[PDB]
């Protein structure tokens, strides 16, 4: 049985992760759960998985949770605050750490797990976007095994040779017969929309994800392909890949999750249903496999699979992300920050769908900052990009 | 780097193999080339790769080769006969033996390489189709390493976890998280043809292989799907798969070469150009990669990829193969034998296209002998199934 702490257990990934342990109680044991303010869900989780510790990121939620657990008879030790989260992510006992706390708050805890040499199930994919360097450096200096939970990166992981799977992040791609990494995306809902109409697209239209359903912010990112841009940035750090070793390909059906091209012409791909339990279960069980609860993909009920090259005039955000990577970590975290503001602004109906890319570009032009040397520096860049982003939204909205 | 013997060097696979060698001088050294009667090519190959030995089918063909090699200044030593052919596959200083001699011949030579514990580049279907059990028991005894060269089997191997690859046939699919092997095939030229018309199809119509060109006998095998049936038989032996661990899908475009599904929902696949140098280069460099000279496939220049389940009314040969497996090596050897006679008879316009499956089934029901104990036994079953089959064809010509 492997012991693990789930960073961000009340969220979607967290629940999908707990579902997987539910399918394999003999294989996994939850030692600790860490969450934010969703006390009700945290209570059910503690009552069902009996963790040694339950941590909230707030004293008000911790006491509120502590009262309910005691009322229910649970003796799970309650804690509060980011420091506690970091302690859970470094417990001598635990083997794996499901890093699913999104945003800045996930940085330090995830870093703690890495330093503690734990096996990290990286769901907090945005932490490579901002601390790619720091994180990969720390990963190598501790030999902590990184296992990407993101569907695209996981697909690539599974399609990569074993020597790279181990030593992930500092292994030599070319030396292992790998030509390039093929990152796939659906192209969003506006794949075939006339460029002329992109400026008038509405939040509800942009939120109609082509295949499966998901959050509004991440849906918009899928429509601008910024998600693919952020994933591009992450992949470069994660698989130690150069610009010429990366390819982006639109694949509307999203049956293939991503691929890897090899020296001899071979292309290895991972395919499957749109259910996060699959990549999650893959990482939790690696190098082996376990039942995930996901139905077997039925090839006889699929839409014909197609592919196409990404048109940059249609996806300026995708080009913007690629260009930013070559500029530095300051640029990528700034791009991420800005996109956070502009998308929320678009959803709030303050700016046009097309204003997302332009404003995003605009913020990077104004930044002009030095590459961070630590997390605290990253937070600094992030914060400055958000205010600049907010000024432009207000400047454009007024 | 690697010393190798090439069984059937003058054929298609053999040449593709030398091209990979020509592409990687520093990695492979040709120790021995074995062929039939094509002295012309054996000369150029011997001149270009300076093997130590070369053997031809008969003394005449060899006598002539020896003269030209001497006259051309070549130092290679000439031999002839099956025993010399087998001796080359067992040379102490040989690492890999590309087993590309097809049919009843090449059986003993590939068994020779297995018995010598070498790494076998299996590009000979006859082996597993007629001696599946004898051979897998043999490779298990000598610890020989089988690397499948055939496109479908190679794709499956590439999509299988490392523990299975290093222990082919001997490994356990379920313990390693594999739920099943997905064998793909184009479905042939008659994939869409009305069932009633199959009886009138001509050799020429049967020989229009859907995606790329190939032999007439093989094109026909693709039209009847006997092609996939034989591969189905091999796959079960090669990867130790049960009936329920096998799936046969029709994939018209042949971009996906085959796949394997895992317990967590993941499906790994191998894609590429229809060039044999890819799978050959793969087995030669395994566990690493080498240049094959094959153009990387362009995902933007493909036709929509589709799938469909094979209808046994349309492809009775497929089902026949599946049934023969349950009956043992005598049944599979008999099916293979009968099929060579009926296909050839079809090509000669002696029987109808639909007479192929009909007569294959029929000779199978007339066959007695069951479960051979050695190669000579299968050879005997082969010889008898051919005679029964020839009479079938001759009786039908009345
Ligand atoms: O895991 P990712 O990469 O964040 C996500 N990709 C996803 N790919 C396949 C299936 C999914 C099912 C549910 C949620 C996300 C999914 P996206 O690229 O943001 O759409
Ligand atoms: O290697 P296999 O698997 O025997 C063969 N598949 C093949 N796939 C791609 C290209 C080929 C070029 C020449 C001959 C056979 C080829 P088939 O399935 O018998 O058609």
């Amino acid at each position: 049985g492997k012991q693990l702490t789930i960073l961000g257990s009340t969220g979607s990934i967290g629940c999908s992760t707990l579902d997987v342990v539910r399918h394999n109680p003999e294989h996994f044991r939850v030692v600790a759960l860490v969450a934010g303010k969703n006390v009700t869900r945290m209570v059910e989780q503690c009552l069902e998985f009996s963790p040694r510790y339950a941590v909230m990121d707030d004293e008000a939620s911790a006491k509120l949770l502590k009262t309910m657990l005691q009322q229910q008879g649970s003796r799970t030790e309650v804690l509060s605050g980011q420091q506690a989260a970091c302690d859970m992510a470094a417990l001598e006992d635990v083997d794996q750490v499901m890093a699913a706390i999104v945003g800045a708050a996930g940085l330090l805890p995830t870093l703690a797990a890495i330093r503690a040499g734990k096996t990290i199930l990286l769901a907090n994919k945005e932490s490579l976007v901002t601390c790619g360097r720091l994180f990969m450096d720390a990963v190598k200096q501790s030999k902590a095994q990184l296992l990407p939970v993101d569907s695209e990166h996981n697909a690539i992981f599974q399609s990569l040779p074993q020597p790279i799977q181990h030593n992930l992040g500092y292994a030599d791609l070319e030396q292992n017969g790998v030509v390039s990494i093929l990152l796939t995306g659906s192209g969003g809902p506006f794949r075939e929309t006339p460029l002329r109409d992109l400026a008038t697209m509405t939040p509800d239209q942009a939120c109609r994800h082509p295949n499966w359903s998901m959050g509004r912010k991440i849906s918009v990112d899928s429509a601008t392909m910024m998600n693919k841009g952020l994933e591009y940035i992450e992949a470069r750090w994660l698989f130690n890949a150069s610009a010429s070793q990366m390819e982006v390909l639109i694949h509307p059906q999203s049956v293939i999750h991503s691929m890897v091209r090899y020296q001899d012409g071979s292309v290895l791909a991972q395919l499957g249903e749109p259910d996060m339990r699959t990549p999650i279960a893959h990482t939790m069980a690696w190098p082996n496999r376990v039942n995930s609860g996901v139905k077997p993909l039925d090839f006889c009920k699929l839409s014909a699979l197609t592919f196409a090259a990404p048109d940059y005039d249609r996806y300026p955000c995708l080009k913007l992300a690629m260009e930013a990577f070559e500029q530095g970590q300051a640029a990528t975290t700034a791009l991420n920050a800005a996109n956070e503001i502009t998308v929320a602004a678009f959803l709030a109906q303050q700016i046009r769908f097309t204003d997302i890319a332009a404003l995003n570009l605009s913020v990077l032009e104004k930044m002009d900052m030095r590459e961070p040397q630590c997390v605290d520096d990253v937070l600094s860049v992030d914060a400055n990009a958000r205010e600049v982003a907010r000024k432009e939204v207000m400047r454009l909205a007024s």
